[PDB]
RNA sequence: AAUUGAAAAUGCUAAGGAUGAAAGUCUAUGCGUUUCAAC
């Protein structure tokens, strides 16, 4: 029982053209978008009637792909018509299936824009017809590994949510929730009434909950079932409403909090699921184990953050007195839940804010230390991609800390000033190569909060940056530094003028980048060059409007 | 404006299938190796 993928190979001679069209529309070259459009038109008449071999080849998929996002919406219908009879088959082969992705949600755009213009209804009906045909599958499609990803697709379409945002119409929510029945119906055998369900479906069910493939499906419909089912018929299925332990459950719950894909399913549903219904689960089987689940980074770590971030604020502030000691432990090997901890103590009004600091200052930055220095301590500089002459970009150790830094620097102003010290005690080289770089230019936009910052340290900060005015302008990531000179430079207007100076001075090559001309627009030279006094009659109202 | 693959080359096998009176031959949707691609 395995549907029908293969649809014949091309010759060599069909790979060859089909390898230069790629090549042809992946470079660009075309002078007028009609000369691209004709191109695309040409490729599409040569692979008239070759839809299905393109699609599951390896060699031509992607050229697929790049034709559906190219095409017109005419030649969008051809192609969508074309796949129509082999949509499941289709989307179980490990290349046709992001084929469809694609398609699907150019697809989804264009039902969008036909809904809110004329109503044309085609794209709608052909989009109709494939869930139909896809309908009965769907129990298939959720425990495969390429055909679960178009399914999960197909559900973010038509509940409305963000694909890797389109209005749909009513037919849209008539089919999820046609999915979603039948779904219910292939998981339940033939029980009419929750009161049937037996504990062996049950048991199933859970091992689909953590099975890798489909658990994120599972997650995704008890996410969007709230939408029509007010009962959400696939959360009692997975977890009871008892207001005691279940031993099924709790072996369930344990086995959740101690599995990755298990943990994050947990967490997953949390953020999805009804409020009292997770307080349940908190109140049951978290409640007392706080610690020892907020320990297991690999797994309870995530739950524990999600129960940070989804519950009410009494037990909020329980889990944070039971956590913010472990705080210095936790920040070892798990930084990203340090963070969060953090961040949740800062939104319940600076909760248990002293021990925090307390503990972040004798971790990252002690009183009795000679070389102190809080760039070093948590960004790892010296050891870091700074500065490096081989092409490596930044990574993601690299910007999880830089997360982390800059969630201090918005938790108190110690470590603003901390972090604006150690700054200045770099060899100015290093910081303009952070300024330079991709995860630590945020850093030095982040200490540029113009009310937050002594006027001596703007004073230093600002000498030090002025030199490298037009360097930063036409850069990628120091354009949005100077950008945020334009407001740090408030009771400074010295160095407004040497700013401004600076980058009139290379107009030319600031004007020729794309991100000087964005500097020029913000700092607003035009009316510096035009007429100085009006750009100091700005100058001196933006000052009395930062500092009232 | 920040391990998998019906991919190539080259080999192994012939259950099923084709041919044959039989022997035999052909055929991979089964496999080895070296590349290629992707995540």
């Amino acid at each position: 029982t395995q549907p029908q993928m293969f649809f014949g190979v091309l010759d060599r001679e069909e790979l060859e053209y089909f390898k230069q069209a790629e090549s042809t529309l992946q470079l660009d070259a075309f002078e007028a978008p009609e000369e691209k459009f004709q191109f695309v038109t040409s490729i599409i008449e040569e692979a008239k009637g070759k839809e299905l071999k393109l699609v599951t080849s390896q060699i031509t998929s992607k050229l697929m792909e790049r034709v559906i996002l190219e095409c017109d919406e005419t030649q969008l219908k051809d192609i969508f018509q074309s796949f129509n009879g082999v949509f499941f088959g289709l989307s179980c082969h490990k290349y046709a299936s992001h084929v469809l992705e694609t398609l699907f949600v150019r697809s989804a755009a264009l039902v969008e824009r036909e809904l809110l213009t004329s109503g044309s209804v085609t794209m709608e009906n052909m989009f109709l017809f494939m869930l139909n045909e896809l309908k009965p599958h769907l129990k298939t499609m959720m425990n495969h590994q390429y055909a679960s990803h178009v399914l999960r697709l197909l559900i973010l379409i038509l509940s409305s949510k963000t694909l890797p945002v389109y209005q749909t119409p009513e037919s849209f929510k008539s089919e999820l929730r046609d999915i979603i029945t039948t779904l219910y119906k292939g998981f339940t055998n033939g029980a009419e009434s929750r009161s049937d369900i037996s504990q062996s479906t049950i048991t199933k069910f859970r091992e689909y909950s953590v099975d890798k493939v489909a658990s994120p499906v599972i997650q995704l419909i008890i996410q969007v079932e709230g939408i029509f089912d007010r009962d959400r018929s696939f959360w009692r299925l997975v977890f009871n409403t008892a207001d005691e332990k279940d031993p099924k459950e709790e072996s369930f719950l344990e086995y959740l909090l101690s599995d990755p894909v298990g943990s994050h399913f947990l967490e997953n549903v949390i953020g999805s699921a009804r409020l009292k219904y997770v307080e349940r689960l908190y109140r049951l089987y978290m409640k007392d184990r706080i610690v020892k689940l907020a320990k297991r980074d690999t797994t309870g770590a995530f739950v524990v953050r999600a129960l940070l971030e989804h519950l009410k604020e009494k037990d909020v502030k329980q889990i944070l007195d039971a956590v913010v000691p472990e705080l210095s432990m936790l920040l070892n090997s798990n930084m990203d839940f340090g963070t969060a901890i953090i961040n949740t103590s800062n939104k319940q009004g600076g909760y248990l804010r002293d021990d925090v600091i307390a503990q972040l200052i004798q971790k990252y930055y002690p009183e009795k230390s000679d070389a102190k220095n809080i760039l070093e301590s948590c960004l790892l500089l010296s050891a870091s991609t700074l500065g490096n002459t081989r092409d490596d970009w930044p990574t993601a150790e690299e910007r999880r800390r830089s997360v982390f830094l800059e969630q201090l620097i918005d938790y108190d102003d110690k470590f603003l000033n901390i972090t604006i010290d150690s700054m200045l005690a770099l060899p100015e080289e290093r910081l303009i190569q952070m300024c330079y770089h991709g995860v630590f230019s945020h850093v030095v936009e982040h200490v540029l909060q113009t009310t937050r910052v002594d006027i001596i340290k703007r004073k230093m900060l600002l000498n030090i940056l002025s030199k490298e005015s037009v360097n930063l302008a036409c850069n990628v990531y120091g354009s949005h530094i100077m950008d945020k000179l334009w407001e740090f430079t408030a009771k400074l207007t010295l160095y407004k003028e040497r700013i401004a100076r600076a980058l009139v001075l290379e107009t030319e090559k600031v004007k020729n980048s794309i991100y000087g001309r964005q500097v020029w627009k913000n700092w607003k030279l035009e009316l510096y060059v035009r007429k100085m006094w009006d750009w100091k009659k700005l100058i001196k109202e933006q000052e009395f409007e930062i500092f009232p």
